[PDB]
C-alpha cells in the first residue's frame, strides 16, 4: 500500500488525540514515568470514499492490514510503545478514523531545584517522517485530547494535560519530520517530607544547641558530634530519592549550610573548654551567652536569604 | 467480520464473570497487586444458532478468529493481560460461551490512614468500547463470579470477592464505554509489626526515661541521645515499606509525636544540669520528680486522643 | 481439530510426569521458586493410526499445529509458562508422545515457624479442563517423573520429588477440572546463620552484662545501651530476608526474647546508680551480685522452653 | 533471496549511520548505557534498477521480506537490538535507501582512575559477516551520523559523537567481518560530590582534629572514634556507586588515606593520656602542639602528591 | 522433515563450537552469568549432496525451514537462549555449516571456600535428545571454540576457555541424550577487597587494642564496644556481596574469629576495672601488660593457622 494521493501539492494532515487512562511510576532517579492511553489518529483517504446510498452502511470498518496506516512514533520513550487496536472507521468521504490503547515508558527531564516543593511539566512528544510521495504533517483534534477523572501520580498532583497545537516542522535525514508536544503539567506532593526529614533534622539540630547551657565538654561532645552523624543518615537517605544533579537543589542547600553549623558548633564547644582549662571562664562565659543568641539567629536569617534565592 | 444484529434498537449485553486463581504481589509502595484468573464471557449471536437434530452436535467449538469476540479490556491494569483461551462454545439458540485464563498487574490505590490496621478495597475494572453497528453493555453473571480456596495474599486476610452488577455506562471520545466493578476487601494481618517496630519503639522510649531516675548529665544525654537515633532507625525503616501519603498515616502519627518526647527529655536533662551547677539541686529534684509522671501519663493520654482520631 | 473420539463411554486419560533440570531462585519473601523442566503427555488419538508398511516408518512426528494436544495449565505459577515442544511421536496405533522444555515461576506458601531450622514442601499442580465432547483425565507415569543429579537449590537440600498420584477431580464452572500434585520436598541449610546472625548476636548480648561486674554507670549506660542498638541491627538484618508472618518464627521468638534482657539490665543498671547515689551500695551489690546468676540462668531456661515450644 | 552481483571482483560496500535520539541509563557498576536511535544503511543492488520513464516513479518503496538486506549486527550489545523499519526507498540505479529505529544496552568498559573526575569514550561496534557469494565491508557516510540536541545523558556532559571511518576487516570462523566504531565521549558531572561526599567528609575530619586541643582523653576517644565511623560510612557508600577495580580511583586514594590520619590521630590521642597518667604532661603538650601543625600540613602535601599522580 | 539416513547403524555426527562475544553480569549471590556468543553447528545430509560441475555453484545456502537442523539445547541455562542464525552453508558431499548469535543467563555454581582469593570453572552444557530414526552424538570441532580478545568479566580475570572433547553420551526418559562440557575458568580479583574491606576492618580491630595502654575504663568501653559496632557493619557488608553457604569461607572466617578478639578485650577491660576498684592496680597491671603482647601475636598466629587451613 502507498499513501494517500494529494489533490494539490498540498500535505497530508494526521489529525491526533492523546487521552490518558493510567498515569504512574515517576521515577525521580531515572526521569521517566510510565504511562497507559489512548492514541486517535484521523486522515482523508480518498481512495476509501463510498456512497452511503449504494453501499447501504454509513460508515466501513477495516482491519490494520487491509489500508495505508501513517506511521506515528513517540520521540522520548525508552523503548517502543506497547500497543493494541480498538478500531478503524471510514466515514463516505474517505475520513479514517484510528483508536489505539497503547502503553510506554517516556522519558522526561526534571528540575530538582525547588525540591521538594517542586512543579514539573512532563512532555509526551509524537512525531511523523515524510515518505517519498507525500509529505505528512501532524495536528491536534482537542476533543480527542484528555485525561481520565481516576488518574493518580502517586505522591503528584496532576495539574492539566494539553497539547502545543503547532507542530515542530523539520528536516532530518534529508526528510520531513512533524513533531507535536502533550504537556502534562504535575506539582509535588511535599506534605510527607514535613514530619519525616525536615522536622527530625530540625529537632537534632536544636538539640545540638543544648550545648550551650552546658560546661561539660564530655557532654558536649557527645551532644554535638551524636547529633551530627544523624544529620549525615538524613543527607544519605535524601541523596537516595534523587539523581546527581550539576546544581544546587534547595533541601541540598539546607543540608549543605546544617553542616558548616555543627562545625561552628565544635569550635565553640572546644574553645570554651580551652578557656576552662586556661583558668578563663568569664570568657569562655561570654562566648557561650553569645552563641545561645547568634546560632538561632544566623541560622533563621540565612534560611531566609535561601528562600528568597529559591523562591 | 461485524457484531451480531439487533432484532430492534436493543444494545448487546455481554455477560462476564472473573474467578481468582492465584492472587499475589502486593506492593505497598507502588499501589499495584499481580492477578492470575478466568474471565469467562456470554453472549448471543442468531448468526451461530443451528438445528440440534439436523447438526447431530449440542454445542458446536471455534475457534476466536472464526466468530466475532467483543473487545473487553481492563482499565486499571499496567500494561495488557496477559490472557491464553480455554474454551468457546455455542448452543443452538447462538448463546456463545467464552473462557479465557489471564494474568494482569493491577492498579489500584491504597488509604494508608489507619496502617499497619488498615482495610483495603481493591478493584479490577472491565470496560468495553461500543462499535458503530451498535451498543455493548456489560452484565455481571454472579455464577461465574469466585475466588480459589487456597487464593492466598502473603500478609493479607482476604474477605470478599464481589461484583458491582450495575455497570457504569458513559460516553467516552463520542461512543458508549461500559464499566464494571469486581471489588477484593482484604485486611492487613498486623501481628508482625508489634514484636518487630511497636514494641521495640516503645522500649527504646521508656530507656530514655531512666534519666528521670538519675543525676548524671553525662549519661542522661547518653541515654537520650543514643535511643533517640534508634527512634530515628525505626521511622526510616517504617518510611521505606511505604509511599509519600499526602495525609498522616497511624504509625506516622506516634512515630512523629515521639520525636516531641525525646526533644523535651533533652530540655529536662539540660535544666535539671543548669539548676545542679547553679547550685540549686532541690528545684531540679521538684522538676526531675514530676517528669516520672508526666512523660508517661502525657505519652498514654496523646495515645488515647490518637487511636480515637484515627478509629 | 477437536478431541480424540471415545471407543465407550469412557474419558480421555492424558499420561503425565515431569523430570527437574534446573531448581532456582527459592524467594523467601515472595514464597516462589523458579523450575526448569521436562513435561512428558501421552494419550491416544485413534485418528492419527497408520500402517508402517506403507508409509514406510514405524513412528510419524508432527508438529503441535497439525493434530490435537490437550491444554494443559498450570494451577500456580506465576504466568504462563515457557514452553519449547522437543518432540511429538506418534506410532501406528495412534500413541502420541509428547515432550516439551518449560521454565516457570511457581509460587508454593511457606512455614517460617521453625527458621532457619525448617522444611518446606514446595507443589507444582498440573490441571486439564475437561471439553464439551469428552471429559479429561490426569495420570502419572512413574518412570517419567524425576529430577536431574546436578539440581542444587542454593541454601537449601533437595529431600525428593514425587507425584501424588491419584488426581483430584472436581467441577468448576460446570465443566470437570483434573488436578495433580507434584511434590519437591526440601529443607534449609541453617549452617551460615551460626557465625552470622546467632553467635554474633549472643555475644554481644554477653557483653551487655559485663556490667553486673561494674560500679561506673557512664559505662554501663555506654555498655547496655550501644549493644541494644547492634541487637536492633540484627532484629532489622533478619526481619529483611523474611516476609511479615500472621505468626511467630522461632528467631522471631528468641530475638523478641533477648530485647525483654536489655529491658531488665537498663532496670538494674538504673537501680544500683540510684542506691549507690541514696548511699545504700550494700542492698545495691546484693542485686548486682543477684543478677550475675539471675541473668545467665533465666536466659538459659527462656531459650529450652522456646526450642521445646517450637520443636 | 541472495546478495548483489559484483560488476567485477570488488567487494559489497554497505554505507551506515547513527543518529542518537535518546541516550539513557549510564550504570557505572555494570559499565553499560541504554541508546535509542536511527539506523540508516545503504548499497547497490542492480537487479533493483529500474527505467524512471518506462515506470512513471522516480523511486520504488519495498517491503524488508521483497529484497535482500544485509545482515548488521552490533558487538558490543547485551541482547540483540529492538528494531523497527522506519523506510526502504530504490532509487532508478538500484541504490537502496534502509532507514530503522532501533534500542538497545550496550556494554562498553569505563575508567574510574580520576572518578569523579573521569572522562569517557562510549563505543558503539557494528559489524557485517561475509557471505560465500561475496565479501561485505562497512562504510561511514558522515552525512547520516548525529546526535539530537535534547540528547542528554544524566550526570553527564556529552561532548562528541562521532565515527572511525576506516573498518577493521579480520577473519573469524572462516569468514569476512567489517567491523565499525562509532565512539561518544563524554565527560562527567562531578558537581554534586563536592556538598554530598567530599566536604562532608572534610567536615568530619577536621572535627577530629579539635582533639589536639583537649586534655580530655574520655572526649577526645569519642571524637576520634565517632568520626572515624562517619568516615567509614561515607567509604561504603561511595563503593556502592562503584565497581571493583584491579586498580586505585582517585575518591579511593583519598578515602584510604584518610583512615592512616585517623589511626595516627588515635596513637596521639593515647600517647598524650599515657604521659599525662605517667606525670609527664609537658612532653604530652609538646607533642599534642606539634600534631596541630603535622595534621594539617601533612594532610594538604599528601593531597597535592595525589593530585599530582593521578592528573 | 526428517534427520539425515545412515550408511550403516553409526549414529550422527553433530559438531559444535562457542566463540565468546561478550562475557558479563557474574551474580555471586544467584550464581548465574550472562553470555553472547556464536554457536556453530556441523552435520553431514547425503539427501542435501550435488555436484559443483552441474550446479555451477561450490556451495548453496538455505533458510533454516528448508533444511534438517538438530535441536540443540543448553542444560544448565535459566530460560531457553535468545538466538538468531548467521548462515547455513551446505558443501557438494552434503555438509551443513551452521551458524547462530546467542545469548543466555547461564547458571553455574561457585565455591566461596577462599573468597576473595577464589578461582572458578564456569560451565556451559551443550545437549542433544536422540530421536527414533537415529541417534545423535555431540563433537567438539577446536578450531571453531574461543573467546574475543576485548570479553571482559568485571572484578574476574579470565583465564580459558576450552571443552572437555569426549560427551557424556547417557539414557534419560528412553532416549540416548548426548551431553558436552565448555569450561570458562576465571579468577577473582581481589585487589579492591583490600583498601576497602581488609585493612579497614584492621585499623578499627587496633584501635580497640589501645585500651590496653589507658587505665580509663569509660574511656576503653567506648574504645571495644564502638569499634566492635564499626566489625558489625563490615560482617553485614561483606554477607551481602555473598550467598548461605553450607560451609566456612576465608573471609568469613577471619570475620567471626575478630569477634572473639572483641570479646575477649571486653573481659580483659572489665577485669582491669574490676581490679583497680577492689584496691589490686598491681595485679590489673600485670594483666595489661600481658595483653598488649598476647593480643597481637594470639593474632598473628590464628591467621597463620586459617591461612594454612584454607590455603
Ligand atoms: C578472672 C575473671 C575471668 C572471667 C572469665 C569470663 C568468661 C565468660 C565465658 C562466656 C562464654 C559464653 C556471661 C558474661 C560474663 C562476663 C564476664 C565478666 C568477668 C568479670 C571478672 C571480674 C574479675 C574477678
Ligand atoms: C587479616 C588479613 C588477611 C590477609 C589474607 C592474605 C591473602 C592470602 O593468604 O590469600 C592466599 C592467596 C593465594 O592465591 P592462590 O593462587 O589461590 O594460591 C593457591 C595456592 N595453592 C594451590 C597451593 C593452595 O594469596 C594472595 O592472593 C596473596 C596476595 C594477597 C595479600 C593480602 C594481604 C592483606
Ligand atoms: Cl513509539
Ligand atoms: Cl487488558
Ligand atoms: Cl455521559
Ligand atoms: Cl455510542
Ligand atoms: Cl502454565
Ligand atoms: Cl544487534
Ligand atoms: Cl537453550
Ligand atoms: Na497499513
Ligand atoms: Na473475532
Ligand atoms: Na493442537
Ligand atoms: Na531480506
Ligand atoms: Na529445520
Ligand atoms: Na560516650
Amino acid at each position: 500500500v502507498s499513501p494517500p494521493p494529494p489533490i494539490a501539492d498540498e500535505p497530508l494532515t494526521v489529525n491526533t488525540g492523546i487521552y490518558l487512562i493510567e498515569c504512574y511510576s515517576l521515577d525521580d532517579k531515572a526521569e521517566t514515568f510510565k504511562v497507559n492511553a489512548f492514541l486517535s489518529l484521523s486522515w482523508k483517504d480518498r481512495r476509501l470514499a463510498f456512497d452511503p446510498v449504494r453501499s447501504g452502511v454509513r460508515v466501513k470498518t477495516y482491519e490494520p492490514e487491509a489500508i495505508w496506516i501513517p506511521e506515528i512514533r513517540f520521540v522520548n520513550v525508552e523503548n517502543a510503545r506497547d500497543a493494541n487496536v480498538v478500531d478503524i472507521s471510514v466515514s463516505p468521504d474517505g475520513t479514517v478514523q484510528y483508536l489505539e490503547r497503547f502503553s510506554a515508558r517516556v522519558l522526561s527531564p526534571l528540575d530538582f531545584r525547588r525540591y521538594p516543593f517542586d512543579s514539573q511539566t512532563l512532555h509526551i512528544y509524537l512525531i511523523v517522517r515524510s515518505v517519498d510521495t507525500r509529505n505528512i504533517v501532524l495536528a491536534v483534534d482537542l476533543e480527542k485530547v484528555g485525561k481520565n477523572d481516576d488518574v493518580f501520580l502517586t505522591g503528584w498532583d496532576i495539574e492539566s494535560f494539553t497539547a502545543v497545537v503547532k507542530p515542530a516542522n523539520f528536516a532530518l535525514e534529508d526528510r520531513l519530520e512533524s513533531k507535536l508536544d502533550y504537556q502534562l503539567r504535575i506539582s509535588r506532593q511535599y506534605f510527607s517530607y514535613i514530619p519525616n526529614i525536615i522536622l527530625p533534622m530540625l529537632f537534632i539540630l536544636f538539640i545540638s544547641w543544648t550545648a550551650f547551657w552546658s560546661t561539660s565538654y564530655e557532654a558536649n561532645v557527645t551532644l554535638v558530634v551524636s547529633t551530627l552523624i544523624a544529620h549525615i543518615a538524613f543527607n544519605i537517605l535524601v541523596e537516595t530519592n534523587l539523581p546527581k544533579t550539576p546544581y544546587m537543589t534547595y533541601t541540598g542547600a539546607i543540608i549543605f549550610m546544617i553542616y558548616l553549623f555543627y562545625f561552628v558548633a565544635v569550635i565553640e564547644v572546644t574553645v570554651q573548654h580551652y578557656l576552662k582549662v586556661e583558668s578563663q571562664p568569664a570568657r569562655a562565659a561570654s562566648i557561650t551567652r553569645a552563641s545561645r543568641i547568634a546560632f538561632p539567629v544566623v541560622f533563621l536569617l540565612a534560611n531566609i536569604i535561601l528562600a528568597f534565592l529559591f523562591f
